[PDB]
């Protein structure tokens, strides 16, 4: 019941089920997984593919011969299981050299190094069949006001992304970029902190068509924002290239709980939106099995991610197909929201006495919106109190 | 000492000092102010100008006869004091007809009425010499997920702003629009909730050059965001058309405290940024004197807004003029942040062996950033524990 | 299906369904309800009783004859419907005289007035059969640091509550007090901001046995706290006298959505706790039907409060009775949490080599807690994915 | 200028300046410090003393032989510099055995081990002259609702603290316990999450006089609470045994910035309260120099903690000494707040017609509170815009 299949396009980062449980206050509680074991276990649970940072697969500072042997094992595991690699990314945050950032580090030589590290892994991503390259600028930011001139840093960030668009264009690579926003942690404030800031930044790049967003449930909620609303704005702009699914309990540290946990009604409205919009990209889980768990709990947590999506997908479809919800949407005038305000045009609007001179504002004000019934129907469907 | 003059460009909304103290849990504590009296008292305090909603100046429902008397009195008060009207805006949130929004109400007739109400006040704003027209969509949004399809709502919001841009260009008006974001309150979630979301939305308008942002200190802080960082991104995009200054203590209801209150160091870094970037627009206070105050406290609170700006301006200037701070900025490599990462081009960067193959990452990782020394110098300057 | 009955002990404040929709930015959207109509409508929906502020029932400044006629109508409506009045409270926040507080107003004469207003309504509460008297100190606090010496204010707050305990003891009234915490709004910070602060304060009253807490879902969540955890601490201390149920979407203004909305999984764990602890007080909804709604939406919202509680009660009971959840609780050692750590006593613990000298910390560390399976079983039960 | 001396009682944890910079997303940026070197560097900066976790001083797993050498070296360093050890604490959060807690772990054998580990370090703390023993239950709590029955967990926490109180009283030790609250991180929710919750819990211990709180600036601010207000309630209850000073920017991960950073006006009001109440304990800094810094920045950040305290102390003293501020305090009736509301008794209050029957509420409502003038004087004093 609610069994995931590869057609559901569920993907996992190597670093998700691979997380050893080291947090700001504690040591690791689990040993490291071989990426090959991760690929095989995830295939048996019904996953579609896996994603990776360069440093998840290739030990930092590996020689080229040493790099080749690491890829070849991962290689074979993907071949054996039919697992795809739809997305890859760069670790520009763990090594101490990135303590003030990669692309916007104050030191110029670190910025050049970060670009070279990124470009090497783009090559590898394309070889493995990745269609999306994610950038999470986790160290781009500041703890204090004078440490970072944000106008200069945005110049440096634009320069880096423009150079990367140049590289893939010169190589003829069929790959797009997705910026993953986060408001804070591990920096006090991170540049491009929300979906909105990232969307605005993309419009100033030299070729904006190459760049989209990879929003994460928990990151927008870390700013108290409505995640389905932000996803709707990304869809409206044509910029939802990828998505990170997990759970988060409000405004605190980045929890990365399994999808479904955290804010359950936001999860319901998110799945309703993705499915009714026909989003066809990967459903990627950027989550961390809590460090209380042994490895059997790791795979239970990963399976739970996939199961909760499938349950919510079923309830959202039942909600939209219910004839009673039908009528309630018409009663709340959702179909009128979808109609133009003034397709007659500006001149006609200015000459329409019914729009102002003779508009009965008191009668219009008395009309109820009937939102609370509509919402209780949605609650009933989520909880299985109707079908 | 720290006395404002009209040259400082301090402006205030009629609705700020005119707030009667009604909050969700309590009735008014102050009598209503005559707009003419506000203009005169504000001029006596050293203000540069005043701003208004249509309904602050002209009582809602006023006959075309009564509307003319109200503007005449106000124009006369402006002339007698000198005082300017740099910006105006529409009240699309108080009357019950707007309970589901103005531009994005589900009911089409409400949406047409909201546009007609706005266009009438654009005409009045231009006659009074306003250069900026502000839109705060306080009722655009939702409490529940099914009540608003956000993709349709963004279509309607774009339709509204495109029509307004058509109107002003057809009349030859030399006015620009500024969107004022806010994440929530009075709606559970408000559309375009942060500076970034509004900046992104503007790029999809038909004539994006006509539109910028009017960010408010407290509104970005209601999402836990760094207001100076968000202002920097607006400046970087060429979109800071106007600014609302006030105070806010973190993530809670919108407090609208006087400027300087709330987060004091963020106010310092904001004034440093505005003054160093050469922002030339109004320094506008969107604040509410607390309802504990009588009219003497109203005027004391308004004077405090201006005074705190002027103190912070002095300390930020002293900070940037200090040779020891200039040293510390070079020690933290802020000057290198301003340097192109790779003006030598993509190919040169790829061939530069010093950027990767022979980059000593451990030596680079060992470099201290000297940020804490720089920040304590900024502390000392703010507190006047050095000159 | 999921039909409320008076035995479920659901209660509503007159001010909940009576809320006219006036918020900080908008006028009322609904006319006022006669308390008699409220009592009759709520009885037909299956409610158990109603609660009131003095000012909900008796217009402020009513004469004694005028007071008598208002009570007599309410009176008869309760008699006709069998509705109970289990709780009442005082409005010490709406009138401008309370702008700096009631019990902790700086002005001594206002503090005496607040006590006299409270004592009059205690008499009325007892006449109507109330067993709990709630105090929400909504104006007790400050916007600025110097306005309120909190040690002096806590002295004044203790003095007020001690005097009230004296009054009911002298009159022989069978009634208890419950303090309703809230962290902020309408004051910048409110004294006793959380359940914990209120519990601590009660221990310094002259007769602590007379005082408990009335926690509200949304208020604890306004501080980002775990509401079920706080309710557990109140139960542990023997202090849960009353509870306010509603919904809240994280850290923002006090939304007072209908119960079930906001944080749905917290609602599930709250009902699980209340039912398994055998809480026998009223299930009181302190909520506000959104101002988008007409009166038919008001009653739909109120019915939804009751329905969601009953659905969650069913899912929580099914969760606890599931033999698979059974085993999972034993697998996660919840029964071991309920056993003493050292019932053998201090001397035996100090002499137990297995507790330290010979404890195998590495073997103990390797044990998984199996929390993620347990939690996915709970998710499955909430969503009706198992029975 | 603003130079610390041992008389100022500034103390630092070994783990503060000794933090190597490991965060959830990054490896260490600094080498480990020898405790003897920290003691000497801190003494050179003007510190009064140092504090420690057992595992900061003695490497975990040390033989009883190796443990003695470590303490001897440290005692010698203390003697050479003078330096005191006013408080000590137990690390019950780093080792993986504590992944579900120490005192409230579901596994009983872990709970017994946590007690034995703590009791060993109490003996060491007393030998080094510590007067306060701090407990931060960083791992007590949960990520999911069913993992922890909080009522049983509070039974186990009380059992643990009662046993510790039995131990110290049986040995004749003259040490007191201080509970350090925190709302979340590293657990999703931590038990006893705020100052109020811990104060309430203490009153249910067997010997409550032995236990107080160790509040931390950033931890209360992680719940959006007013830290000076919470300190005032701890003082009012006689329970402020110790304090942790640092900086935090609002509701996010625990930043542990140096004191003065974060919320600057709250730091001012905190220092005003501590100094005016005559708090005599240590001024302890629980902070982390940012991982961007080298060892020069570590020491600069520590010096900044002390310097910012001393600047704020001067400005708060000037504020309270200013005759114009004393005037403003009387104008705001702070002196009347300090007056008993009804020292004449319940019966006299009931018979006082001036308190209700003849109280002119509209005249009282008209009184301005003059809070904004008072607060701007406090501003001026903090910024040194008056003397
Ligand atoms: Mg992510
Ligand atoms: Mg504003
Ligand atoms: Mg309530
Ligand atoms: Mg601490
Ligand atoms: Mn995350
Ligand atoms: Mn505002
Ligand atoms: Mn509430
Ligand atoms: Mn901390």
């Amino acid at each position: 019941n609610y069994q995931p299949t590869p057609e559901d396009r569920f993907t996992f980062g190597l670093w998700t089920v691979g997380w050893q449980g080291r947090d700001p206050f504690g040591d690791a509680t689990r040993r490291a997984l071989d990426p090959v074991e991760s690929v095989r276990r995830l295939a048996e649970l019904g996953a579609h593919g896996v994603t990776f940072h360069d440093d998840d697969l290739i030990p930092f500072g590996s020689s080229d011969s040493e790099r080749e042997e690491h890829v070849k094992r991962f290689r074979q595991a993907l071949d054996d299981t039919g697992m795809k690699v739809p997305m890859a990314t760069t670790n520009l945050f763990t090594h101490p050299v990135f303590k003030d950032g990669g692309f916007t580090a104050n030191d110029r030589d670190v910025r050049r190094y970060a670009l070279r590290k990124t470009i090497r892994n783009i090559d590898l991503a394309v070889e493995l069949g990745a269609e999306t390259y994610v950038a999470w600028g986790g160290r781009e930011g500041a703890e204090s006001g004078g440490a970072k001139d944000v106008r200069d840093a945005l110049d440096r960030m634009k320069e880096a992304f423009d150079l990367l668009g140049e590289y893939v264009t010169s190589q003829g690579y069929d790959i797009r970029f997705a910026i993953e926003p986060k408001p804070n942690e591990p920096r006090g404030d991170i540049l491009l902190p929300t979906v909105g800031h990232a969307l605005a930044f993309i419009e100033r790049l030299e070729r904006p068509e190459l760049y989209g967003v990879n929003p994460e449930v928990g990151h927008e909620q870390m700013a108290g924002l409505n995640f389905p609303h932000g996803i709707a704005q990304a869809l409206w702009a044509g910029k939802l290239f990828h998505i990170d699914l997990n759970g988060q309990n409000g405004i605190k540290y980045d929890q990365d709980l399994r999808f479904g946990a955290g804010d359950l009604r936001a999860a319901f409205w998110l799945v309703d939106l993705l499915e009714s919009a026909g989003y066809s990209g990967p459903r990627h889980f950027d989550f961390k099995p809590p460090r209380t768990e042994d490895f059997d709990g790791v795979w239970a947590s990963a399976a739970g991610c996939m199961r909760n999506y499938l349950i919510l997908k079923e309830r959202a479809a039942a909600f939209r197909a219910d004839p009673e919800v039908q009528e309630a949407l018409r009663a709340s005038r959702l179909d009128e929201l979808a109609r133009p305000t003034a397709a007659d045009g500006l001149q006609a609007l200015l000459d329409d006495r019914s729009a102002f001179e003779e508009f009965d504002v008191d009668a219009a004000a008395a009309r109820g919106m009937a939102f609370e019934r509509l919402d209780q129907l949605a609650m009933d469907h989520l909880l299985g109190a109707r079908g």
